[PDB]
């Protein structure tokens, strides 16, 4: 079902402390080297009043470098696909929650993509817009009452030496009953903005991520 180039759309709709937006992507990615690129444009309320760094894990682990020896969930949901929900809990009492529900028509996954935020506080580096860029981190999946569950410690380095720590836990389900679950394995992944215009009004991300055993 997955060829080896694969294309990406997307709309996100959400709102952060109030504030409503829309952003679409286009983008290309290698799905079974683990890389992704896409271009995002924000179509509705920019220009964003709010870092945005929080945003970008929301814009697909079908592009993971997966061994044989670790079962390929992601992979395996396809062509019906697979959904996730996650929660982004920030050191200051931030919160955001997102969901994607990524189908297959052809070469192309779509997404259609949620995020809400709340409980930023106005003088923080979020609403500040204060942030560099999500530091290098491992995702931990394991299974928890039988749903393929994500955990990664990570942070946003800022500007001033100082990083902005954030606790991400996804849940990832196929639509099709009878997918097995994988064992418990790790995922390496990193995410850079590569380029961007003033006000991050049109942004080009990058995603890598390679799964492991640990050794």
């Amino acid at each position: 079902a997955i060829k080896p180039d694969m294309k990406i759309k997307l709309r996100m709709e959400g709102n952060v402390n109030g504030h409503h937006f829309v952003i679409d992507g286009d983008g290309t990615g290698k799905p079974f080297e683990g890389k992704q690129s896409m271009d995002l444009e924000v179509k509705e309320g920019g220009p964003l009043p709010f870092a945005f760094d929080i945003l970008t894990t929301a814009f697909n682990r079908v592009f993971a470098k997966y061994p044989d020896n670790i079962q390929d969930y992601f992979k395996q949901s396809f062509p019906k696909g697979y959904s996730w929900e996650r929660s982004l809990t920030f050191e200051d009492g931030g919160i955001c929650n997102a969901r994607n529900d990524i189908t297959m028509e052809g070469d192309t996954f779509y997404n259609k993509v949620r995020f809400y935020g709340t409980n930023f506080p106005a003088n923080g580096p979020v609403m500040q817009k204060k942030t560099l860029k999500w530091e290098p981190s491992t995702e931990k999946m394991y299974v928890r009452d039988g749903v393929l569950t994500g955990d990664v410690e990570t942070a946003l380095l800022l500007e001033g030496n100082a990083h902005y720590r954030c606790d991400f836990r996804t849940t990832y389900k196929a639509k099709e009953k009878g997918v097995k679950l994988p064992g418990a394995h790790f995922v390496d992944h990193c995410i850079e903005i590569l380029s961007h215009d003033k006000d991050y009004n049109k942004v080009k991300l990058y995603e890598h991520a390679v799964a492991h055993s640990g050794l």
